[PDB]
């Protein structure tokens, strides 16, 4: 009866999280991409001493999608505080179990998804693990997603290995048939651009006619985004990927209470200062509101939604 | 429909009932939480909870889902601390943490495996199994007892105040037959029985009370006893009114079968008909097993025994 529009997001944690929570109340049909470029926490151990994709960032955005009883949610989120066990998340260990079954992670995805009654359509990045490598300004290389931060040097640009990564083709095909092209929110190094990295992604959306949005982050992130302006992130984007990538940059204009600014302060994190001049040169078009709650930082998952169809 | 009550742990008890809930009744299952071997064990200890495992077999023999959900829930870690537990025994865990109470996790996982019976474990704290030897002396732990190379005289349970669930006393209650068995003698069968209060609820109940005597003995438990010794054992240990009929498998056994279990110092069950009857219950004898190269009862035909 209604024609719901085709939207594919991409992105990592806890952002895309968040996000997907909202968009999936609109009169949508979702593909939400996630980086499998993670090594740390139990991801990351389980990525290591299983052999497969980090679960986690899957494991979230499962979650954000599903229709299930709380206590199943509440299962499906729950952290070992004992036991080798200590820190594993059973949703993690859930994945972990279904992709060896199967020999296969968008195979596990899937039957999640129909165990969790999840609308949507959720897709790793790869079906095997990316690893996330980071060039410094002095060309030096750190290795894993969770070191670049802590390297203490500058970012100039990241690349991911094996070199001969695979998308998945539902995901290439969810691009072709896109509407709507929602990049982040999330870490601009550390989920987004592993997203788009990933051969194959880049080219598919700029052969796309759908609508590009890049939903920009909202503080900085040490080690990774240290003094970032907006048009920082979005030339960033820009000098990984090329055109026809972004059509228009989301932007929160407005300002942040005094309490989070010092609690984000704590961390070496500020706010992403919006510059519209340099914006505009860029090329895009610039979407500005308020945009955040606090909750911690958040998108406002309805607003933003609401913003992106509109 | 008859109500069935069946107290066991681990495969025998699973391999029964996933038999009986074919049939036209309602089961109770009444699973031991006396165990601390295994994966098991080490989330018992760590974790501070029951014993999950013979609940999870349980709970996959009665459900009722997708292949491919039955795999994960039984599904066994090779590699990471994590190598060697059971994706299902952590399923429970975390169930048990969330509701701080593991019986209501069971009932949990029981709607998501939409599980045909009611799953209760014996209490709803674990339990330790004592065993007191010839010589007077104790070892502790399930799975050190049989470990003890002497003779066991009897086994007990602390915490002395153990207590069985509000429900599963009704299920005794309300019962039509009460089941005793298939499982390990002093390992399974005992650990349900002697739980305070469960004896009293059998002994006052007017259900027909069926014993699946062990076919096979088990090194360091039952070596060297007939029918009569296991039946004789559950009495010392619980009186009158707790068995009507024993039911054994009177006929012989593939010789393959029997070296398979000499290796393992295991021999089949003597049925000795004149001390059973001398005991005074009634004897229901058939062919009764079926042979992988390992031994298991007929559900179906054990099924339909223990309901005519
Ligand atoms: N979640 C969203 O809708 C949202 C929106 C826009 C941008 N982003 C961006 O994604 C990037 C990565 O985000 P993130 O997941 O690391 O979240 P974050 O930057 O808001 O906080 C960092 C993470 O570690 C913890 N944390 C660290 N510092 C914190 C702080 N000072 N206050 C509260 N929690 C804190 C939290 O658990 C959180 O997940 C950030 O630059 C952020 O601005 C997120
Ligand atoms: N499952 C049933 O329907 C059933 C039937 C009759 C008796 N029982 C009794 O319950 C008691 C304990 O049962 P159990 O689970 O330890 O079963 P078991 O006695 O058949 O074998 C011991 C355990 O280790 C394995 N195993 C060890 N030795 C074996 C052998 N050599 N050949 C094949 N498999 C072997 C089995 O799979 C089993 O889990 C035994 O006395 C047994 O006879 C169970």
């Amino acid at each position: 009866g209604m024609k719901k529009k085709n939207v594919i997001v991409f992105g990592g944690g806890t952002g895309l999280s968040v996000l997907l929570r909202g968009l999936k109340t609109f009169p949508v049909s979702i593909t939400a991409i996630v980086t499998v470029a993670d090594d740390g926490g139990s991801s990351g151990r389980l990525r290591k001493e299983l052999d497969i994709p980090p679960p986690g960032d899957v494991r979230n955005v499962l979650v954000a999608l599903s229709e299930v009883e709380p206590l199943l949610e509440q299962l499906f989120q729950h952290r070992f505080e004992n036991g080798g066990l200590s820190g594993h998340s059973l949703g993690n260990l859930l994945l972990a179990g279904m992709t060896s079954i199967t020999g296969d992670f968008a195979r596990g995805i899937s039957e999640m998804s129909k165990v969790l009654n999840v609308r949507g359509k959720v897709l790793p990045a790869s079906n095997r693990s990316i690893i996330l490598h980071g060039e410094m300004e002095d060309g030096t290389i750190v290795t894993g997603e969770s070191s670049i931060p802590k390297a203490g040097k500058k970012i100039k640009r990241v690349f991911l290995t094996p070199k001969d990564t695979k998308p998945l083709r539902e995901g290439l095909e969810a691009i072709r048939k896109a509407d709507v092209i929602v990049i982040g929110p999330g870490s601009l190094y550390t989920s987004v651009l592993p997203n788009l990295l990933v051969p194959g992604i880049c080219e598919a959306i700029k052969q796309s006619t759908a609508r590009k949005v890049y939903i920009c982050n909202v503080m900085t992130q040490n080690g990774e985004t240290d003094g970032y302006t907006a048009s920082d992130h979005l030339q960033a984007i820009m000098d990984h990927c090329g055109v026809g990538i972004v059509d228009d940059i989301l932007v929160h204009g407005e300002p942040i209470s005094d309490t989070v600014k010092a609690k984000y302060a704590k961390e070496k994190a500020e706010p992403v200062i919006v510059d519209e001049h340099k914006l505009k040169a860029l090329g895009v078009g610039t979407i500005s509101d308020y945009f955040v709650l606090e909750q911690v930082l958040r998108h406002n998952a309805s607003k933003v939604s609401e913003a992106i169809l509109e």
